[PDB]
RNA sequence: CUUUAACAUUAAGCCCUGAAGAAGGGCAAAAAUAAACCAGCGUGUGGC
């Protein structure tokens, strides 16, 4: 139903989020950079700047909300999969034209070929913990 | 896909002496060699 520019649009802001979170620089210009000097032929601009936009208004938000659900954990905490749970709680917070099941569908695939072999366990628990609390209707 | 993965470690000898896995050697193979502290010789002169 959707083209792969949305997935790649998704990937590099999974992508330009981690490394704005590692690298921890402004906003604005490592965004400008990643697209006047990345591929982005392929990557929706819109997409992009409302998930980078929402995740930078609400990295207070969805650290209030992983903070609940840090404590089972044998290790401690990444980055990865910080980065991915951010993501794919922004879209299932206030996103209207990517459904429900396909946001959760393409958290899975990310959380499965970025984070880690045993990590995607962990993001689809708190995933099915976190989605039906801010989205009861299941948008 | 519902709440962090991982048990690894496969190589260096043979023989003799020795109470031993305490120690002493040879051989098949080789990179590389401050301090306290006892105490002549060659010229001249002259002499005999």
């Amino acid at each position: 139903m959707k083209p792969a520019a949305r997935r790649r649009a998704r990937e590099c802001a999974v992508q330009a989020l981690y490394s704005w979170q590692l690298s921890q620089n402004d906003i604005a210009d490592v965004e400008y950079q990643f697209l006047a000097e990345q591929d982005v032929k392929d990557v929706d601009v819109l997409y992009f700047r409302e998930l980078l936009a929402g995740v930078a208004t609400n990295t207070a938000y969805l650290d209030g909300l992983m903070k609940p659900y840090l404590s089972r954990l044998l290790e401690e905490l990444g980055q990865v999969e910080k980065a991915v749970l951010r993501i794919a709680l922004y879209e299932l917070s206030k996103r209207s034209d990517v459904p429900y099941k396909v946001a959760i569908n393409e958290a899975i695939e990310l959380a499965k070929s970025f984070g880690a072999e045993d990590s995607h366990k962990f993001v689809n628990g708190v995933l099915d913990k976190a989605a039906p609390v801010i989205r009861p209707n299941k948008k």
